[PDB]
Parts: C-alpha cells; sequence; structure tokens
C-alpha cells in the first residue's frame, strides 16, 4: 500500500491521473519523482522548468554542478539527484526530443531507467514540448516499465484521450 490517490489503474503496474506533477509531488513526497530532462540538465520549460521553479532553482544549481563534474547525459539515459522539497530523489531521464530530430526508438531506453526504482511518480517521457505522440509514449511505458509507475498528466483533455484510447 502506498499514498498515491485518485489514479486509474491501466495494468498490473501502471497507474494514471490528471494532475500537475509539481502539486502531486508536493502532496505525496514520493521516494522518486521523474524529471523530463535534457542532456544538459537545463530545466527551462515543460515539466523540468516547472519542477525546478518549485525548488526555488535549487534543482538547477545542483544540476549545474553535476554537469560540470560529469558532462552531459546521453539521450535515453538518466541520473539520480536530490528531490529537494518535492521527493526524496529526482530521477532525471532524457527522452528523445522530436523537435531536435532524435530517434524515437530511444524512448524505450529512456523508460528502462524506471526499472531501477520500485515506485515512481512520472510524466510521460518525450511528451509535451519534447514533441512525441503521448499515446505512443504511454504504450512504450506500459510495455517497458515493470516497476510501479504513477503517471501524472497535466492536460485534462489529453488525459481523457489517453484513457479512452488505451488498449
Ligand atoms: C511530459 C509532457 C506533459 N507535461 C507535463 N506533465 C505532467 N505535469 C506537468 N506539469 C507541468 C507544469 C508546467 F509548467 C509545464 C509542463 C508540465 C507537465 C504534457 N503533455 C502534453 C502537454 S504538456
Amino acid at each position: 500500500v502506498n499514498s498515491f490517490s485518485g489514479y486509474l489503474k491501466l495494468t498490473d503496474n501502471v497507474y494514471i491521473k490528471n494532475a500537475d506533477i509539481v502539486e502531486e509531488a508536493k502532496k505525496v513526497k514520493p521516494t522518486v519523482v521523474v524529471n523530463a530532462a535534457n542532456v544538459y540538465l537545463k530545466h527551462g520549460g515543460g515539466v523540468a522548468g516547472a519542477l525546478n521553479k518549485a525548488t526555488n532553482n535549487a534543482m538547477q544549481v545542483e544540476s549545474d554542478d553535476y554537469i560540470a563534474t560529469n558532462g552531459p547525459l546521453k539521450v535515453g539515459g538518466s541520473c539520480v539527484l536530490s528531490g529537494h522539497n518535492l521527493a526524496k530523489h529526482c530521477l532525471h531521464v532524457v527522452g528523445p526530443n522530436v523537435n531536435k530530430g532524435e530517434d524515437i526508438q530511444l524512448l524505450k531506453s529512456a523508460y528502462e531507467n524506471f526499472n531501477q526504482h520500485e515506485v515512481l511518480l512520472a510524466p510521460l517521457l518525450s511528451a509535451g514540448i519534447f514533441g512525441a505522440d503521448p499515446i505512443h509514449s504511454l504504450r512504450v511505458c506500459v510495455d517497458t516499465v515493470r516497476t510501479n509507475v504513477y503517471l501524472a498528466v497535466f492536460d485534462k483533455n489529453l488525459y481523457d484521450k489517453l484513457v479512452s484510447s488505451f488498449l
């Protein structure tokens, strides 16, 4: 039993809700919140900009030190950093950005990072400003993640479309 509330169950391990991931993280304080990161950990907009703003820019400060030490992530890769006031940990995961021409096949590799964590609060990878089809992202999530994932979808209209079209 966990503290996530109001989710629709899609499969044995995947759950979904129309919610603002920032507000959801502040309420649940999950062990792991997933950020929709880029390779530079520049949290300017989308989910990343919102999560970073909620940390009063502490996420960005920590991220800049991480990059200065380690260099950029790979597309499809991840790193574990602090969750600040939102979660114990933040798993920064880089899905391919279609608006940069990146290979959508890397979306499966991106979701594989979730399997290293027993329970996660997450957005749909490569959705929103990353330009992929969210219906496809949900399909890849369900077919790749085996651990327990609670998906927050900000847009109510999109949430209803994801549920109604789910196979
Ligand atoms: C992963 C893509 C998804 N983004 C989000 N998902 C869950 N929670 C979110 N909170 C936010 C707060 C913000 F300021 C900006 C963006 C988001 C956001 C979207 N898919 C379609 C349209 S936006």
